[PDB]
């Protein structure tokens, strides 16, 4: 049978006390509901409704890329209700998930056994047994098989001791959702269509009904609060280290590392403590990153050193070079293999040759330098007042001297050195030697106070 | 009934192996005893009672502005000696609450049920099960009700499986302490007047005791060693942080996350991990903390961002602006709105002008800079070597040049241009463009090591 | 009775996924087999031997200094067959224990009871109770007694069931090893000679074996991936805190706190959270470390406070000291008394003297300077573009302006003044003062872009 999904995501989310609408809170880096149309996909979802309402604005802007089918609730009248709006698009003989984008752990292998678990023209659901099931539909069960489910403000005191509860998780196939959600009502406590009444419907029609038991339970919980999404954060941020651990990267300490987004690694790769990986990483063999450091979206070639509390983003470094500590790439910045770039440097916007070193106090932006070049500690390039923000071409085998300014746009060819204090503005042709000529005044038997 | 309480406090806590006396040892930044203090007030208690003896110099210069009855106990020679040295002051019809300098996470809640339960001319005393309850006073129950409390080293092998134990913590009226205070002995294995033997006497005048027992086991700790201590500080950094979140500031990861004071916040405020919060801060709508950042004393505006690394004091930040990574804030720093501080920058009291930037190796003291300034790289304000230290004024609309030295005291008009590698000594006047002559040797032909 | 030990090593470790051998994988910054001889041989052995294989070239390179008998497998045929490689050297009458280079937690107190245990002419036996046992030789037992060990491949169903397995760690006498190794054969699952096979040929010979069950499982735990690898440091890690925290050094987090080495302290020491001591340091009395700082191999007198983000190594720093925020001490670094390192600041190789201040954005490296020296924000020691690199001497009482460049080698004596922006290449006299003179341009009237 093919398979559609339903992701229930039009909360506002009150308890979040946020602007944002419920769904769109990050967990890794990426809102609750992308981690969901993710899971739906990977399951091979033909279709994915996304059933939206609140911020749905906000919704549009940052889910704009996604693969769904965008279905509004104009109002939030209850669970059944939401499905409905999306009812029409069921296919009578594909299978139905329906998941929820406040819930954003539960994984493609607990939900292949849901839709595996369901019965012919019945129902499969996904439970849990909580020590406190407070505020969650309690699952009835009459001679062991599930025949209702009663919500919380619905429940006698008897119901209220029940542990087992709904996850809200459920699969059946299109037509049957189409008969059963036609006959739910809102005579209830809450007054909402409530899609838990499906449960006693299908048993109503002497269709099955069968629970899959969650094993994991962090998997199946969602986030009310903020509270409620770190504990899922820490969840998934351990899930992932030990992923990684049992691949062969050696994470010092898996409570204090953090992935949002994608790393690619080698082998013998070492990560200490403190270390947060953002956006799209590759890390080649034997890359070591030290203590506090922040890399997003960059490309570590082989056998490179990151020493501690380096800052790192949009950025390439080749091979066997050496980073930090307290070292700041900036977008653009591309450093060629066996480079040296030190403590308290910023690069921006600039590619660095081969065997070149910048090993403190220095800012270089827009600039192109060569190979085996000696950037001296205080260098900066800089520009005068105008408009745009211009280049400066650094050959190769070029020393600058300690404290030289470079006025963009300017270009010093190969093998050209330059003395300390220099204020360079004019072109420095190849091999060509400048020193500044300095006056100073001395003054003997000055006397410093005693 | 009105209520005082005591705390006892004299202690030299040998086992922390400090010249500081037990109850000075700090949680959340403050004193242990400090939080007892303040629980004690805002269950509204009329005195408070403060024991000391050890360390009693460094707890008066420590607790100098405390509301509390300095009661000097110059020998420590048990628990209801220590009571008894407050017992003059307090109101025959008064409750007394006995609490603890070294206990500091007990609960105005916990202690407002143990005052409720406190049976008129009896004893309510707090209780709590342990797994190990080697050291403890046992609670010795006949038929259901307290009839006494044995000490560790007075019990037998029997009464030494008990797991009840008593936490110190207990409330009875004025006279019934100053009646059976009178009737304590030093007949035990300790030969200290003990605290513990209110219990018996109370049961000898049929008098009633009621146990309240305790569910949270680390509320009612006391701290005897530093390990203890950080086992308290992590509870305590947890609750906090707890409080936090379901108040909607998203701390990414509770467990590294540290405050150490008060946190007034807006919504939407975002705390990243390693992050540290102390004394009084306020944070806006909106605002981003980046990892590894310490605030301490700061006010930050709406939509701020600081960036990773970023150390602040006593400083104030306008609405929009953008801090860090890797920025410093010294005391007295005050930024505007939409401001630019960045990598390697250090600003000591000194004001910054709405929309102006600072942002890379620079440092900025004792100066005034205006609104949309542009501060160029390697920028420095310092002093002649004289005495004090003077001001940099620098008005509207000024472009500073990178690697330029201000030389305090000096002034620069609004809209002055200021040229790369200057050194300003005298005052720039309005729309003045000073920029720096050099002389140079340019030398061909000189080849560098091949 | 003597003892020596033998350990087992010569493991591939395919699960770590790494070029290097499986033992040579550090806990606390040593390979885990290192952890396994100095246990060894405070336990008392007289001989260690160490059976090596898979990675033998970097065994000998990175255990070059250990005390021990290298012993080659050449194949890797079992458990016995490795024992046996070693056997020619056990004494008849001395006991020998088995212990294993992946299992580096084992202590010394816990092996004394093993020996202590051990039946004449019998066999003692390190056993532990797991929830999940698959993959570990389960324990038989015949009316209480151990009578044989089974493993994994060889159990069936009931067997399996056992939840009491073998560590691997035992003990028995030389001439026993002997004698019983040479009965063992590779019948079974894994065409191996196991070591274990030891229990059930010291039944059959009326001798009697001995459990001793370990109460910590993470003593007596391998590490066959870095996952297990990353929770045994985080373990040892606990441990090493707890021990310093009850010495009463006052750890904020102990699980935010790494040492990699050894750490000897005063009194009244307090380290903040995300703090890494590495190598060989020692701390005086009140010494305070903040957020984020990393120590290798440095001694810190009394007094010193080092604030947040501050990295050291191979450096000695004198009493009263105030370093960091943001500083850098690289090797050879050595700080006199109250002297003050201050925000992007890096001292290489340089000796600092008493009260002097090097407080911002400045490179000092190769240098002596003297007491009470003011060195200036932006100041650097550099050099010529010539071969290797000279001294910079500043004397007593000097003060260097900001942003001067000292071009080594040159020397400034006591009392020298040099101002701001100056290039100092020649020897700067007593009492000299230095003043560079500049040529500006000042062009009125000069409108930047409105
Ligand atoms: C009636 C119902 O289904 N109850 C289930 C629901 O209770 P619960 O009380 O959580 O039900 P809610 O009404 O909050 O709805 C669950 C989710 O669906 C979304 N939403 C809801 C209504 C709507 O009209 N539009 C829509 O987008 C909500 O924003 C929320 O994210 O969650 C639990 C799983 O945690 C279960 O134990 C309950 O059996
Ligand atoms: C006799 C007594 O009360 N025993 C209680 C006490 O045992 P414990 O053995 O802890 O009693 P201690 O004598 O340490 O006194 C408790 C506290 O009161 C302070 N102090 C004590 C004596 C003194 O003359 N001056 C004074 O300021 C101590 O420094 C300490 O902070 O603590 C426990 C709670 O943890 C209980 O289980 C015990 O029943
Ligand atoms: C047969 C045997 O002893 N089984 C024990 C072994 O199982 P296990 O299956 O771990 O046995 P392995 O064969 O891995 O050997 C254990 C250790 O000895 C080393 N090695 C092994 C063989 C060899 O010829 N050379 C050598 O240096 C291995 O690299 C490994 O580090 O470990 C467990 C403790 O974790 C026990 O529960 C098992 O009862």
């Amino acid at each position: 049978k093919a398979l559609s999904a339903v992701i229930l995501a039009a909360g506002k989310g009150t308890r979040m006390y946020s602007d944002l609408p419920k769904v769109l809170h990050t967990i890794a880096g990426k809102p609750m509901v992308k981690h969901v149309i993710d899971t739906a996909h990977q399951l091979g979802s033909e279709n994915i409704h996304l059933i939206y309402g609140h911020g749905g604005d906000l919704m549009r802007t940052h889910l704009a890329n996604e693969q769904v089918n965008w279905v509004l609730q104009t109002e939030q009248l209850g669970t059944a209700h939401a499905v409905q709006q999306a009812a029409p698009f069921f296919k009578d003989n594909e299978n139905i998930v329906v998941l929820y984008g406040d819930a954003p752990l539960i994984t493609k292998e607990t939900l292949e056994k849901l839709i595996e678990a369901k019965p012919e023209n019945g129902i499969a659901l996904l439970t849990v047994n909580l020590d406190n099931p407070t505020g969650y539909g309690r699952i009835i069960r009459e001679n062991g098989n599930v025949v209702a489910i009663v919500e919380q403000k619905d429940a006698n005191a008897e119901q209220l001791n029940i542990k087992e509860v709904n996850t809200g998780v459920m699969v059946s196939d299109g037509a049957s959702f189409k008969k059963w959600l036609a006959r739910v009502g809102n005579n209830n406590a809450q007054g909402e269509y409530y899609l838990t009444d499906l449960i006693a419907l299908a048993n109503q029609d002497n269709c099955q009904v069968v629970a899959v038991q969650a094993t994991d339970v962090m998997e199946v919980e969602g986030a009310n609060n903020r509270l409620q999404l770190a504990a899922l954060e820490r969840y998934f941020q351990n899930k992932q280290a030990s992923k990684l651990l049992l691949e062969g990267v050696m994470i010092y300490d898996p409570a204090r590392f953090d992935l949002r987004g994608t790393l690619e690694h080698g082998k013998d790769v070492e990560i200490d403590v403190n270390v947060i990986i953002e956006g799209n990483v590759k890390l080649g063999d034997r890359v070591k990153i030290g203590t506090g450091c922040v890399l997003k979206n960059v490309v570590i070639g082989n056998d490179v050193e990151i020493k501690p509390y380096s800052v790192l983003e949009d950025s390439i470094v080749g091979e066997k070079a050496a980073i930090g500590p307290f070292s700041r790439l900036r977008p653009g910045a591309e450093l060629a293999a066996e480079t040296h770039v030190g403590n308290f440097v910023e690069i921006k916007k600039s590619t660095v040759g081969k065997g070149s070193k910048v090993n403190h106090l220095t800012y270089v932006g827009d600039s192109e330098i060569g190979s085996n070049c000696n950037i001296g500690a205080g260098v900066i390039t800089c520009n005068y007042d105008g408009a745009n923000k211009f280049k400066t071409i650094i050959g190769d085998d070029v020393f600058v001297g300690s404290d030289t300014q470079l006025v963009a746009p300017v270009k010093v060819a190969n093998g050209a050195t330059i003395g300390a204090g220099t204020t360079i503005t004019r072109d420095v042709g190849e091999n060509e030697l400048v020193i500044t000529r300095v006056a100073q005044r001395h003054i003997q038997g000055w006397q410093r106070p005693i």
